[PDB]
């Protein structure tokens, strides 16, 4: 379901934001869009170093939001675009999904987001 | 509240992410770094075109989270840094906080975030 424009965004560096439901409000953490590994079956894989609070939140409510964008990819009405992604999250520590981010020596886990929707919001 | 490194990040373009508490989970929207207008007294102003869901969320829970970063500013252990900002949000349609972003003619309002903490997370 992830569109070509999203893959264009990934050719450019930028900050990714990942929102989870915490016990007293949202939580918000980051990765780099160059770190993202996209696998078939609508999966976005993020290398996890910290994200201990994020992981605890995901254990309670698997639903996450992710945003990312680039000034270098045209939106609907000018230069620059980005996406709101909604999906379900899981944390893997062995197997192919963990192996996907094993280029990152500092990683303790792989955050696997299975995308339910992707909305180009600009 | 806001450190020099945060202002260094603002010399560069990038996507800002703003999380609010929604009725059934977090909400997450964006602006551009170049749009942020920082005022005296720890205020970050964002031009608002849409943000209707975000505004409804803020009306019920004023606490928001904001992240942003840049690969072009040194973090603690290598190139690239960013911030988690926590603050209270209000929407203005007039007065000096609105006038701060009124140059954006598509702006129906100003989102004013009064910063309570700023954490460099990389
Ligand atoms: C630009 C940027 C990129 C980051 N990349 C990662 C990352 O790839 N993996 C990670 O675990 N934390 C990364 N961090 C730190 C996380 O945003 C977060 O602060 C940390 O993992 C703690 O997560 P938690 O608050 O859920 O415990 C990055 C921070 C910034 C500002
Ligand atoms: C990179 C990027 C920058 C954006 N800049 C703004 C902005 O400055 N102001 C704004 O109201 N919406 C901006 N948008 C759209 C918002 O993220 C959001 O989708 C829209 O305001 C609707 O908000 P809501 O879901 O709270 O109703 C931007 C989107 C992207 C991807
Ligand atoms: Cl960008």
């Amino acid at each position: 379901m992830l569109p070509g424009t999203f893959f264009e965004v990934l050719k450019n560096e930028g900050v990714v934001a990942i929102a989870t439901q915490g016990e007293d409000g949202p939580h918000l953490v980051n990765t780099w869009q160059s770190y993202l590994k996209v696998l078939d079956g609508n999966r976005i894989v993020v290398p996890v170093g910290g994200m201990h609070k994020t992981e605890a939140n995901v254990a309670r409510d698997e639903r996450v939001l992710m945003t990312l964008g680039s000034r270098k990819v045209a939106g609907r009405n000018g230069p620059g675009t980005g996406f709101l992604i909604r999906g379900s999250a899981a944390f893997r520590t062995d197997g192919p999904e963990f192996e996907a981010i094993a280029r990152f020596k500092w990683a303790r886990a792989a955050l696997v987001i299975t995308v339910v929707s992707a909305e180009q919001t600009l």
